[PDB]
């Protein structure tokens, strides 16, 4: 497969302004008729190259003339000798039932639906499948009335008819020009939840949410979230919906989360369906996040789109920032900030050290679905947030306004967005642009000094970015470095230099530089990199006492959580080293004291408390080490939980009972008490065994919602409690017919700490509720084993790797996108020890040798083996 380079971008030789599609739908054989008004911009000897994959061409007309001057290669229909303006007509055939990859037009249970981002429209007909070609679509759908009574596409429904032999048709029109990746089609039978939303200027929008028949009782939340998204985008950003109808379809067979198709979002049903006994707080909040996200894409992705795919982060970083803000405005901003920073440090940093490392704007891509990443999405968002941080809300909104004023109705670049922010605000982001071109995690080292003679605090901050596999050259970045100084009473010391205030977000633009603060009337305890003001690793030599001080006194809750993380990090590293020598856990008492103090703080917000009493994931802990010992890490996380459970047993139990809640609400106070309560239950499960077994079994059986029942079920598995097999069996007997709810069960099995976990996982390939035809099922059992049970995936004997290789040999043919997601734990081999590394490389070498090796895996395997 061939690599594409950002620096080869060229405006297309031809444009299409309008396309009229006809679909004669059938799952075995669908006929597509595509009539496209085109224009030649390039030179006359330059042919029209149309992208096309797995299509059966039936005819080619140019202004109704059967055309003889074309050929087919090799993903492409090449048409020669065209005029400056003409009507292209293609008829081709495709086969949805055969589409196991879920790219293009495929079959989701009984329905037919599309997924066209990034390059899936080319699996439907011959087209200029590239997001700098925008056109006005109209879409006619003919089908069997009984099997497909609903026929949907983008925009407004403008015509409809019956035919002989049980067939009907509908025609849709989307008046807004768009790249073909935003095209969508759905056909099938559904229950429909219908409501409306009236925009701040008075436009009444019909809202329609299509779900499998039976599931209307799981739709109101998603509908409520859509309304909330629409309202928030008006309030926060000044943006209103631009169409008369908003459709959302929930489908069970989908590779990602959801797709922002204009006026017709298609959603993985895991981010639509919720009922209090099937779904958790997290589900509810995710449903809110994704509905918001796809909604916010209507401006930051649709009304302004991407000139080319190398610009993905232009809409994803920005649109993620948007879902974060929305979630944060509506809920707890601190809790949101915290989890998003867990994700950055826990997962994204790993990618930015991996062989798949790339800038948020990639320079080279072989298969574009491999670039829907933590880096492009999450770090992308941190980069938007740094722009927010440097500009302030007011100027940020002016940049948004200028972005849209300049680029509405067109396809922009990352640079265009940055130019608009710069131009609207008058802040220079010239150097800041480097965040877009440079990969890897900057490391920021901080060294300080107090001078009591002069009452001055001196900070000497330096930065380096280690070379990455993709880039041998690295330079300093424009790093917004937010600080606060505390005196001995916990009061904030005003920042100043000779007479005048100083903004507390420092501009760290150099390899090394020094900042001097006057009037520091007492040796300060500093809070560094507040609110995670840049996506960097922080090096500063904290004492434990500085950190416990911050946990009591820091003004932002993030800082208090984060200080607790730095307190733990030191002892996680200590105890991994101890595990490696067969010694048991050592933990000074003042650490356990700090956590007792949080459990008993009457005034601390229970949401913050619960995050503090949530130990870093194994994936987070992993980022503390050059070489990862996944077994030591897993065993230490367990030991640390056991120790705290033991020290704090009484406090844990007290806080657990005090936070009991009779009623179940999805409301930020209630979620917070419940999250704290379950954090407590978790430690308790690792305490005294008879009490653990009684508490957990009781909670599972008494629970009136899935959040409480699953926290228990999950503790039973984690702590290997006596009641575990019964509870697991019960859950299965109750929920086996519901795939989404079983995912939770499969994840628990896949992540069990049991000795025979792999063996069970293998057996679960035969489970009634499992199937390899469903990505959600694949992800919850196989993916969760390989990505989320690193102790078992990395067994010394290599069984984890073989298991994955056998699974990937299947999926590479069936569904390369899901395969590529699953391969990721294997391309991290360079982070593990030599013997592990050899086995993993052997596994990658096996997979490289498959016939019909997919481009998706090829890209990762060749990078991982370099
Ligand atoms: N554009 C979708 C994600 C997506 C990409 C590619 C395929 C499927 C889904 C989003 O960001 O929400
Ligand atoms: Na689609
Ligand atoms: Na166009
Ligand atoms: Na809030
Ligand atoms: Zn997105």
């Amino acid at each position: 497969p061939q690599a594409k380079y950002r620096h080869d971008y060229r405006a297309p030789d031809y444009q299409i302004t309008d396309i009229d599609l006809t679909f004669d739908l059938d799952a075995q054989k669908t006929v597509v008729t595509a009539v496209s008004q085109a224009v030649r911009h390039g030179a006359s000897d330059a042919p029209l190259r149309l992208n096309g994959e797995d299509l059966k061409l039936v005819s080619v007309h140019i202004n109704d003339e059967p055309w003889t001057a074309w050929k087919e290669e090799e993903g492409a229909l090449v048409i020669s000798n065209l005029p400056e303006r003409f009507t292209l007509k293609i008829i081709n055939e495709i086969s949805p039932a055969a589409n196991t990859a879920l790219e293009g037009l495929y079959q989701s249970g009984d329905a037919l639906c599309t997924q066209c981002e990034a390059e899936g429209f080319r699996h439907i007909t011959y087209y200029l499948d590239r997001p700098d070609v925008l056109a006005r679509f109209t879409t006619k759908i003919i089908a069997d009335k009984i099997k497909y009574p609903f026929l949907l596409s983008n925009g407004n429904r403008v015509a409809q008819g019956e035919l002989e032999n049980g067939r009907h048709w509908v025609q849709w029109q989307d008046p807004f020009p768009k790249p073909c990746y935003l095209f969508a089609l759905v056909a099938g039978d559904f229950d429909v939840l219908r409501d409306t939303f009236t925009t701040r200027s008075g436009r009444e929008v019909a809202l329609e949410l299509y779900v499998d028949r039976g599931n209307l009782d799981r739709a109101p939340w998603a509908m409520t979230s859509l309304k909330n998204s629409m309202k928030w985008d008006e309030e926060r950003f000044g943006l209103e919906y631009d169409l008369d109808i908003y459709m959302i379809v929930a489908v069970d067979f989908f590779n990602a989360g959801a797709m922002e198709n204009k006026g017709l979002n298609i959603f993985n049903s895991k981010y639509v369906l919720a009922r209090t006994d099937t779904a958790t707080d997290k589900d509810y909040l995710d449903i809110e996040r994704v509905i918001g996200h796809e909604y916010f894409h209507n401006w930051t992705g649709n009304r302004v789109t991407c000139r080319d795919w190398f610009q993905l982060s232009l809409k994803e970083g920005l649109t993620v920032f948007r879902d974060q803000e929305f979630s944060s405005d509506l809920g707890s901003r601190a809790v949101n900030r915290i989890n998003n920073v867990r994700t950055m440090r826990g997962l994204q940093f790993a990618e930015d050290a991996s062989p798949m490392a790339h800038p948020i704007r990639p320079d080279m891509v072989i298969e574009m679905n491999n670039f829907y990443t933590l880096t492009v999405y999450e770090k992308g968002a941190e980069v938007i947030r740094m722009i927010h941080t440097l500009l302030g809300e007011e100027n940020f909104q002016k940049g948004m306004q200028l972005y849209f004023e300049r680029h509405d109705g067109s396809a922009a670049t990352c640079d265009d967005f940055v130019q608009a922010m710069e131009d609207a605000s008058n802040v220079d982001l010239s150097h800041f642009r480097r965040w877009y071109s440079q990969s890897g995690t900057p490391i920021v080292t901080v060294k300080d000094d107090y001078n009591p003679e002069t009452e001055q605090y001196t900070l000497t901050i330096s930065q380096r970015t280690p070379a990455t596999p993709d880039q041998a050259e690295k330079q300093p970045l424009h790093i917004p470095f937010a600080i606060e100084l505390y005196d001995n009473e916990g009061k904030v010391i005003p920042l100043q230099k000779g007479g005048h205030p100083v903004n507390s977000v420092l501009n760290v633009t150099q390899a090394e530089q020094t900042f001097v603060f006057d009037n520091v009337y007492f040796q300060p305890v500093p809070a560094l990199l507040c609110e995670f003001s840049a996506p960097v690793k922080l090096e500063y030599k904290w004492s434990d006492q500085q950190l416990t001080f911050l946990m009591r006194h820091a003004r932002n809750d993030f800082s208090r959580w984060d200080a607790a993380q730095s307190l733990l990090a030191t002892y996680i590293k200590l105890n991994v080293a101890r595990h490696q020598q067969g010694q048991p856990l050592s933990l000074p008492v003042h650490v356990a004291d700090a956590f007792r103090a949080v459990l008993l703080d009457e005034k601390i917000d229970p949401a913050l408390a619960a995050e503090i009493l949530t130990l870093p994931s194994v994936n987070e802990m992993a980022e503390l080490f050059d070489i990862i010992d996944p077994i030591a890490i897993a065993e230490v996380r367990e030991a640390l939980t056991r120790t705290l459970a033991t020290e704090l047993a009484d406090e844990l139990l007290a806080i657990y009972n005090a936070n009991y809640q009779s009623e179940y609400r999805v409301e930020h106070e209630d979620i917070a008490k419940r999250t704290l309560r379950n954090a407590c239950l978790r430690f308790l499960a690792f305490g005294e065994t008879h009490l653990a077994d009684v508490l957990v079994s009781k909670q599972f059986h008494e629970a009136n919602n899935m959040t409480d029942a699953l926290a228990a079920l999950s503790a039973a598995v984690a702590a290997q409690l006596p009641c575990r097999d019964a509870l697991m069996q019960e859950y299965d007997d109750k929920w086996h017919q519901n795939g989404l709810v079983m995912d939770k069960w499969f994840i628990l099995q896949a992540t069990s700490p049991a000795a025979n976990v792999l063996e069970t996982v293998r057996g679960l390939l035969q489970h009634r509720s499992f199937t390899m035809s469903n990505p959600n099922r694949i992800r919850s059992l196989i993916g969760a084993f390989a990505g989320s049970n690193p102790a078992a995936f990395h067994a010394e004997d290599g069984s984890g790797y073989l298991f994955l290789v056998e699974m990937l040999t299947d999926l590479n043919s069936r569904n390369p996108q899901v395969a590529s997601r699953l391969i990721e734990p294997l391309i991290r081999l360079k982070r593990y020890d030599a013997k592990r590394q050899e086995k993993m490389r052997a596994a990658l070498e096996q997979l490289k040798g498959l016939e019909n090796l997919s481009g998706d895996l090829y890209e990762k395997i060749t990078k991982a083996l370099a």
